[PDB]
């Protein structure tokens, strides 16, 4: 994830949007 806040994004290093499950 790109995002600057949400659940972290390993794959990118930023934030995913959201996450679920």
């Amino acid at each position: 994830g790109i995002e600057p806040l949400g659940p972290v994004d390993e794959d990118q290093g930023e934030h995913y949007l959201f996450a679920g499950g």
